[PDB]
């Protein structure tokens, strides 16, 4: 089996600023291939690669293979500001590739 | 010295369908720091990270860390297609970050 993507993975989600929050990529058979979550925006920001945020780890949390089957994502956006606002996607390396998106809102 | 990007990198590019294009970052002082290459899309794709091209090997190339001084990353796109238009940008996990971007356009 390819890597699939459980749903519901990358949920829509609101939040006041400073809120905390928190979007789930949840991997069925994932094997050997790599997680990354991006953010889109001009231009998009990578935000972890397999197990490690890639900077500003005050900010972004991810949580690794997580839950029972280890095949949990949950990366954290700590202390949400109006520049948080878009869509952030998970997505995996396979051919073709594997991928889920939600929105975060942010109210002021 | 933090990270800093030379220029030119990262130049916009034209292409012919089936054309080859390579898109440079050349970094100064990264140090322990990572490169990433991203192409901005909705949603965006991560291309590579550090020196391991995230997936479809036979159509994108990294040639990391070469040049005279080991700090030039060459991005390639073989085989440029109408879907390969937009922008590429390699960006560094500085705090704060670090990136440069480069447009394809493709003619038919
Ligand atoms: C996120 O993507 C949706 C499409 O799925 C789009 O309608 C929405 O405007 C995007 N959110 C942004 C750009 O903040
Ligand atoms: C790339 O970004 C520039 C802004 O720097 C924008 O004008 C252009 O439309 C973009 N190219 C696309 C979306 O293909």
């Amino acid at each position: 089996a390819p890597p699939t993507i459980q749903q519901p993975s990358m949920s829509s989600a609101v939040a006041l600023l400073g809120q905390d929050v928190d979007f789930t990529c949840i991997v069925n058979d994932l094997g050997s291939h790599m997680v990354a979550f991006v953010k889109a925006d001009s231009p998009p920001r990578l935000l972890s690669f397999d197990e490690k945020v890639f900077r500003r780890r005050n900010k972004y949390e991810l949580k690794p293979r997580i839950g029972d089957l280890h095949n949990e994502w949950v990366l954290t956006i700590k202390n949400v500001q109006e520049s948080d606002r878009g869509n952030y996607s998970c997505q995996i390396n396979t051919e073709p590739i594997t991928l889920s998106t939600g929105e975060l809102d942010v109210k002021v």
